[PDB]
RNA sequence: CCAAGAAAAGGACUGGAAGAAAUCAUCCAAGUUGGGGACUAUUUUCUGCCGUAUAGGCAG
C-alpha cells in the first residue's frame, strides 16, 4: 500500500480502476499496450469472486451463545 | 453450554593458583528537691490435774 491522491490504495487498486497517470508510466517504463489491456482484466477477475468461505474450516474455533431467544 | 473439546521437556558435567593498611593528638567551666500523715477492728485460742521444772505429757 501507499498514500496517493490525498488517500489510501496499493498498485492492484489503481490498476484495476484504470488510473492514466500509472498506466502512462508503465507503458514508458516499456510495457506493451497489449500486455496492459490484457493484465487489467486478469488482475480485475482475481479480485471479483471468493470473498466469503463455502464451509467452515475444521481447524476454525466455534463457540455458541443465546442471540434472539435461540443459539 | 467459556478464542470451546484432548496433552509427561527430559538425559550428562571439578573454578582454580598467589598476597603487610600505616604514622600523629588535652572535653572543659557553674549549680538547695521540699512540705503532711493512726494497721487494728464484732476479736474466736478459755479452765484444770501429774511432773524439781516457763522442759515433756494429758482430760475436759
Amino acid at each position: 500500500s501507499f498514500r496517493y491522491r490525498d488517500d489510501s490504495t496499493n498498485l492492484a487498486l489503481q490498476l484495476v480502476a484504470r488510473s492514466k497517470t500509472w498506466e502512462q508510466a508503465l507503458i514508458g517504463l516499456g510495457l506493451t499496450q497489449q500486455q496492459l489491456d490484457i493484465w487489467c482484466q486478469l488482475l480485475a477477475s482475481n479480485l471479483e469472486n471468493n470473498t466469503f468461505p463455502t464451509v467452515v474450516s475444521p481447524f476454525s474455533k466455534q463457540v455458541r451463545f443465546l442471540y434472539q431467544g435461540n443459539y
